[PDB]
């Protein structure tokens, strides 16, 4: 809280974090995670069992991914370059079921998004390259991973792209939101 | 373990981790932390309450730091550039009390060091800039932070430097290892 600012997004359980920076670009220090500030913001204890690090080229779009079994919360940020990061609410009975929020996360702005279990997640690289880090509350389970296609016409996500994104074949084959199984 | 390799250093409780990379420099993914592989390696459960991110210029040397109260284990790695990272055993009765180990950690080699509670830690930046990330098991306590000076003649740490390092005044004033209070 002295370590950073937290802002609830339009889906209020999705939280945008922004660490306080001590120093400048010739030399700085910041807390990228503080369990006390985090658990204050989301309102419950959280354990992170797996951290991931990816590198992707401009226009690469990964998502929209979720797993129903071993449901994962994800705390995500960019340590190189810039992405547009999206969370989609897939929780049964949520008053924001089927809505999305998106934010630009970059190495410069140091912003982070907390995406609770029960959401789908995706991002697109806006810079020449982006390196993307995330802490997750359960282990990735490829046999349980589901996908909703990035350009679903009901979700109507406003991806800040001019050129068509670069997708894996699996993400190109993502389900329509109408057809997607969701969280109990 | 499929996620990465672990190597016990000359002080065997200091562990060098090296994640498996999927892909290449045009696009990759790796696990930077896996609780199952980590707890297998160090032999006990571990919770990380605080993550830090720093940026430092060539020749900057931070350390050698430890806190006796709120003793911290540190899992450290470099996401930009290259550092030489050092751990010094300060545990009462350790058969390696007063010994050190050091490793080059870089964004390219993706190596990490686990430095248990009871050790002092420092690093020097070898590249033009380095960004240094670490996960810690207790909160930083500036009122409890102790320092042993980097060039202590008993420790005889082989810093891979040609030019004199750039130190904060506090680190320049670090105690001699002979005079340092250590861990119960």
């Amino acid at each position: 809280s002295n370590a950073m600012k937290a802002t609830r997004l339009a889906i209020p359980d999705v939280i945008l974090f922004e660490p306080r920076v001590f120093g400048d670009d010739r030399g700085f220090f910041f807390e990228s995670y503080n369990q006390r500030a985090f658990e204050e913001a989301c309102g419950h204890p959280v354990s992170f069992v797996q951290d991931n690090h990816s590198r992707s080229a401009r226009g690469v779009l990964r998502g929209l991914h979720y797993q129903i079994r071993q449901a994962q919360g994800k705390l995500v940020r960019a340590t190189l370059g810039e992405v547009f990061d999206v969370a989609v609410d897939l929780r049964r009975g949520s008053p924001t079921f089927g809505q999305w929020v998106g934010e630009r996360l970059s190495a410069e702005n140091k912003r982070q998004m907390w995406i609770p279990a029960g959401f789908a997640h995706g991002f697109v690289v806006l810079s020449e390259y982006a390196e993307f880090l995330y802490k997750t509350t359960d282990f990735w389970a490829p046999e349980h991973e589901r996908c909703i296609v990035w350009n679903d016409p009901e979700l109507k996500i406003d991806w800040p792209l001019q050129d068509a994104p670069l997708l894996s074949e699996k993400d190109r084959q993502g389900k329509a939101f109408a057809d997607a199984d969701c969280f109990p």
